């Protein structure tokens, strides 16, 4: 059972460039898969305000949060690390950064590599195609 | 310092081919190339098969379809591989794909397979390396 915060919901999956769906598993680790089918890769994504969103695996009731050290986590409360700035890109594709982190001025992003694996934020660039993602609609 | 490598072109790679315009491409039962919304559609699993180097093939699975776009810059499906089979797969610095014709040019510009808003295959010569339509992320199908 999950609820949001006050806002604009919109159900999503997220597809990186690197050819993953993110998902939370139930440990709260945050993870890409291959699989299109996985229940753990169905995100509420809420905006709070302008560019500003929540994103919650809904079968896990995680956040997707980024730490002050630039990781990707799960977690089951909001907060301060769930704050994540969505910027709408050019042709057809969003970026997520923490909305609270920088790394000597750069912003860190969420990113998972080619592996399937979570980036540590603080070698993330906007450019990269491990930061990119196609958003497709639920339902 | 021993290169390792992960996307070297030959094996054959199982895949759905989805625009930027939201559709998977699918080739029918009767060879007619169009975008599907359903994620579970099995006319939109597709086998990627490198011909040459720049080179592939796009097969429909399961209506034994080869993806084509002809001289007049019609794109449709064809039973038997043949020279109109045969698209330039390239990755733009965005990092989605396009696919266009090896043999057919308009303009000397070059023509892109494309899916609009509503889904329908574009017409060869209206197309542009710009257009969200042309536009791909293949996904791994199991």
């Amino acid at each position: 059972s999950y609820n949001h915060l006050q806002g604009d919901v919109r159900w999503r999956k997220l597809f990186s460039f690197t050819k993953y769906f993110l998902k939370i598993e139930k440990n709260g680790k945050v993870s890409g898969t291959k699989k299109e089918n996985c229940p753990y890769s169905i995100l509420e994504i809420t905006s709070v305000e302008i560019g500003v969103v929540a994103v919650k695996a809904i079968n896990s009731n995680y956040y997707l949060a980024m730490n002050k050290k630039g990781k990707l986590y799960g977690s089951k409360e909001f907060n301060n690390d769930c704050k994540l700035k969505e910027r709408i890109e050019e042709n057809g594709y969003n970026t997520y950064a923490s909305f609270n982190w920088q790394h000597n001025g750069r912003q860190m992003y969420v990113a998972l590599n080619g592996k399937g694996a979570p980036r540590r934020g603080q070698k993330t660039r906007r450019k990269n195609t491990s930061a990119h993602f196609l958003p497709m609609v639920v339902h």
